[PDB]
């Protein structure tokens, strides 16, 4: 029987309702606590011993590489060009993102308003951003955005309604006046609040979002499984990086496509809340031991970026295809990780370190043993998504009866370059798994 | 596709056949710009720039409950949605195709670009070359323009007679909200110089600029086939932001392998002609490249660099051929502007490049049509043979960036169709 995706989301589609198990310590989480930008974590050694911004460590520690002819950590490439090649392609990944992840909201790529833009601009005279919404009806504006969103280069598309709990408290962002030659040094905490008040604004002290922001729109963005499956080498910081590019794109399209319906849009990547529960909320996947979105179409290996709204959408019913029991027997990232920054015990509402947000139950690790293995590698490691059984392609199968996942599946980079590619690292062996039509955008 | 490809591969050589009349063209003859064409009325009779008196059209359309010329919407909210979607897909193009060099998006050095500057420390970009070989550079090249978003990817070197002999351009320091009201005319010029540059006087692309890398750009089949209506506006636009994010991140990665790049979208020089040379296709009664692969439904873009890499060869699948007795663009087409007569050197108006043998458009009788019917038409793309309402297309298939999973398996590459 040919593999049919959308008979296995309506086989696990569960009932309403948000699958995150949540106690009463929850409150959200100030975005200066992530690892990339704690004061107990920011700072790490490189191979000499000296002690910089992780990143900076991480660029010595390409650099070493380079001319060493290697393509990761003791990982000899076939030549030095081969290894200049690959961090060529890693640092042009990132050309549409801002310092690793677009996070300083209403700045650069990510405004809160249209106005200002080029485009903007250029079609004012139609007057689309200033004339009331000609669709207020939920189910053909789900249809509408999830065409858009298409377009715009998602592989997954969900609507969820926005629950508070995973916008942060205080988003890490730098002053209006601050260019962008001096935003590393000036990085500052802006408070995320909502008040009622008619459109996303920015003062002075605050970052406000309208009460009437009803909704969030989660895309998954596919990476590529042969130069993820290189990892910790550079070929995984490549697809990394070319898909953040890939989700800036898609924040700008989707947002302009929706102010142009009458309605406004907040962009946000990697800023604004935390994806990986949006995600969950929205139906794209489970949440895993690594702590990833599990989705069925290409485990955790997909990026996700994510739209606030306030047009009417229907949301998406959550999906719960047994990700949590496997990840209970199966332990493979844990067993592989190259910093054992995850934990191989049970679920917890208890925060391991200043890192993860206390208060909802799961799998706890400890994400500065996982940022410290980056400058050591000089990558984004990624081994955990690399050895998740679900990444690889080849997961479904169907008894005659329904679709089940094939427990068998849980008992080098010359050959990538030289390889199978095709337009923006997609797999047509695998494509035809996102079609979409009406009858799945929207019940 | 690929055993296609190889079939139809022609012995090296420049297929466009010129005369001793050829000259390099100046881009402001084209009918988006040149003065004669510029000016169009609106349905209220009000004399506009033709883009604001379509912006009238597509009101106009909206208001009264249409996708496109005589076409009714299901509803004002349809209308509104497509012509929505269409304004969204420019969101990464300046003013209708990036063709100004040197602003905006189409830096010709990445030195003040906010990804080279954060990588500043590793130095890819003023480190020399560690790879000189063409045979691996075009393997690297060309797997790096499929990350990018390219379909199709094709190298040739770069023939002079397709570059413009002056660009269209601003004041570098003039900002973007009076661009529209000073564009300039700066001529493109090739000189023993080490580095692309731009002076007062000239844009200066240096002698050692050897080649030129084409991209296709695949559009959406279901959405193309409504021209002249929104939803083909749509899948034009958002194939005009792939293009930018395309030269983008080629430009920086050949940067960072220790060459230069000039980027281009709409700019710079004639992609059709550099399309041929690089083998993406054959020219066409309509002016367009036809690819195997999605016929003329493609959109092109080039970056120019010095990096060494093999050509390819241009490849002969019998399009003149078929172009010669078809000719249904021609009679589809809504205002006459595609010729039924035979290729001749001579071009019919200031907007034809003459000295080479092509079919001869008039291509202000096209642009007239698009005030009239509030888009970019189409209609010569949708019907040609080589492609192969609003409501259902809206409702139907659709898969990421409009790419479609039943012929995705025919752009599939390795390195033997690469090198
Ligand atoms: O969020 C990310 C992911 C990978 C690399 C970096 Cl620097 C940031
Ligand atoms: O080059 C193009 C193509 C379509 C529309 C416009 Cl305005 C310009
Ligand atoms: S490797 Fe195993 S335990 Fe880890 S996330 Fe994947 S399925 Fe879960
Ligand atoms: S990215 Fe690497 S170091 Fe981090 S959790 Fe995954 S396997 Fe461990
Ligand atoms: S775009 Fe339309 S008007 Fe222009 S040549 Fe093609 S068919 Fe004719
Ligand atoms: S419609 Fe016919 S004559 Fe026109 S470009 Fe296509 S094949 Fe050629």
């Amino acid at each position: 029987k040919e593999k049919n995706a959308a008979e296995i989301r309506q086989q696990f589609a569960m009932t309403a309702g948000s699958p995150i198990i949540v106690n009463d310590k929850l409150e959200r989480y100030a975005e200066v606590r992530t690892a990339f930008t704690h004061p107990t974590s920011f700072f790490k050694p490189n191979y000499k011993g000296e002690v910089k911004p992780w990143f900076l460590s991480a660029y010595d520690e390409k650099v070493r590489q380079i001319e060493n002819g290697e393509n990761g950590p003791k990982m000899k490439a076939k030549n030095v060009g081969e290894a200049r090649a690959g961090r060529a392609l890693e640092a042009a990944g990132w050309t549409l993102d801002i310092n690793y992840g677009n996070i300083y909201p209403n700045r650069f790529f990510m405004l809160w308003s249209g106005e200002t833009m080029t485009n903007t601009q250029l079609w004012a005279p139609v007057g689309l951003d200033r004339r009331p919404p000609d669709t207020t009806d939920p189910v053909e504006l789900t249809n509408y955005v999830k065409f858009a969103a298409r377009m715009a280069g998602a592989d997954l598309v969900g609507v969820a309604r926005l629950n508070r709990n995973w916008v942060y408290s205080e988003a890490v962002t730098i002053p209006a006046d601050v260019p962008y030659e001096q935003s590393l040094h000036k990085e500052i905490e802006k408070p995320i609040v909502f008040k009622d008040v008619p459109l996303p604004i920015e003062t002075d002290d605050e970052l406000i979002i309208p009460n009437t922001c009803e909704n969030v729109i989660v895309a998954g963005i596919a990476m590529n499984r042969e130069m993820m499956q290189t990892a910790p080498n550079s070929m995984a910081c490549a697809t990394t990086a070319f898909c953040y590019s890939r989700m800036c794109m898609f924040d700008m399209w989707l947002c302009q496509f929706i102010r142009y319906m009458g309605y406004y849009a907040i962009p946000s990547c990697n800023g604004v809340g935390q994806s990986v529960a949006f995600a969950v909320e929205a139906g794209l996947g489970q949440a895993s031991r690594m702590g990833a979105c599990i989705t069925p179409e290409f485990g955790p290996n997909v990026r996700l970026t994510k739209v606030f709204t306030n047009m009417p959408l229907v949301p998406d019913k959550p999906i719960d295809f047994g990700v949590t029991e496997f990840c209970e027997t199966c332990k493979k990232c844990a067993r592989e990780c190259p910093s054992k920054a995850i934990t191989e015990g049970p679920r917890t509402f208890e925060g391991r370190s200043i890192h993860n947000q206390s208060g909802k139950l799961q799998w706890q690790n400890d994400y500065n043993k996982c940022l410290g293995y980056w400058p050591e590698s000089g990558g984004y490691c990624g081994v955990c998504v690399a050895v998740c059984p679900f990444t690889k392609g080849n997961i479904w199968i169907h008894d005659g009866v329904e679709w089940l996942i094939d427990n068998t599946r849980f008992l080098n980079i010359t050959e990538v370059w030289d390889g199978k590619i095709n337009t923006y690292g997609l797999d047509a062996d695998h494509f035809r798994d996102t079609v979409s039509f009406r009858k799945d955008r929207v019940k």
